[PDB]
């Protein structure tokens, strides 16, 4: 999976909101372009000529994420965020030359992320109360990963003494696009645990935060509640549901050459950090078969 590199792996089984801190500082934005950002203005010239209902969007840049030593007490991660947009996203990591400008940012900052937006999505391994996690089809209309398999998230857009909120925002994020793309109340959803972070070297290697989050329903009422919204309540045009006993060995189905690189992310973290027990029971062979 060379579309797909792990960043963060989370200890404990995965974070809870109350042991992450951010620090969100222009120190982490993308530096300016070698030859200037008028290149960015440009390619968004042209594209708002031709679509000119598009609007540009705030969004968080991730710089970096570095975990405490396993075992300690206090905050377990530092999360380093700055601000990026959609405009500079579609002229730099969805730009021809992305390539160049890593190759650039190596030999200029010995970073290949230095002249890339970068914005940070979220996702979540989502489950049922009957043990399905949650996938969703995309539109074969739509400009990235067209006709892929996908999970519930987004891209959240802002607004530790503003560190907390950002964090809050973060993790309030992925329960709002999981109530606003399947249709589910949010009395149904727990808190989410943080399982790490992945990176999407087909989109020049901009990451998303994965989560899990647990539903109180079960597949068919998550499916009712998610068709009963009609066409116009969801950008996915279909849901579908796999055995959490069957996600363990999901990289080696027919399934996984449909499965977007955000989408693998989420399901490599899970398979890690919720499944793969450490214990004598669930790591007895009846309960972990061999193979
Ligand atoms: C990195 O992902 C994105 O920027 C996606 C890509 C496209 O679907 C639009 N988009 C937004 O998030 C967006 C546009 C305006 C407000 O939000």
């Amino acid at each position: 999976d060379p579309e797909v590199t792990l960043l963060l792996q989370c200890p404990g089984g995965g974070l809870p909101q109350e042991q992450i801190q951010a620090e969100l500082s222009p120190a982490h934005d993308r530096r300016p372009l070698p030859g200037g950002d008028e290149a960015i203005t440009a390619i968004w010239e042209t594209r708002l000529k031709a679509q000119p209902w598009l609007f540009d969007a705030p969004k968080f840049r991730l710089h970096s994420a570095t975990l405490a030593p396993i075992g300690s007490r206090g905050p377990q991660l530092l999360l380093r965020l700055g601000l990026t947009s959609y405009r500079d996203f579609l002229g730099t990591n969805w730009s021809s030359s992305a390539a160049w400008l890593r190759q650039q940012g190596a030999t200029d900052w010995g970073d290949t992320q230095a002249y890339l937006a970068d914005p940070l999505g979220v996702g979540a391994a989502l489950a049922t109360a009957d043990d399905f996690l949650v996938f969703l089809r995309r539109s074969r209309q739509v400009a990235e990963a067209p006709g892929l398999v996908d999970v519930p998230g987004g891209h959240p857009e802002p607004q530790d003494l503003a560190g907390q909120l950002v964090v809050h925002e973060l993790f309030s994020s992925v329960l709002q696009e999981i109530c606003d793309e399947v249709n589910l109340p949010l009395l149904t959803l727990s808190q989410p645990l943080l399982l790490g972070i992945a990176r999407n070297e087909t989109s020049a290697g901009r990451a998303s935060a994965e989560f899990y989050v647990q539903c109180s329903l079960t597949s068919e009422q998550v499916r009712k509640h998610y068709l009963s919204g009609g066409p116009e309540a969801h950008e996915s045009t279909g849901i579908f549901f796999v055995e959490t006993q069957n996600v363990r060995r999901l990289p080696e189905t027919e399934m996984w050459a449909e499965l977007c690189p955000s989408a693998k992310g989420a399901i490599i973290l899970y398979n890690r950090v919720q499944g793969s027990p450490t214990g004598a029971a669930l790591g007895s062979p009846a309960l972990l078969p061999p193979l």
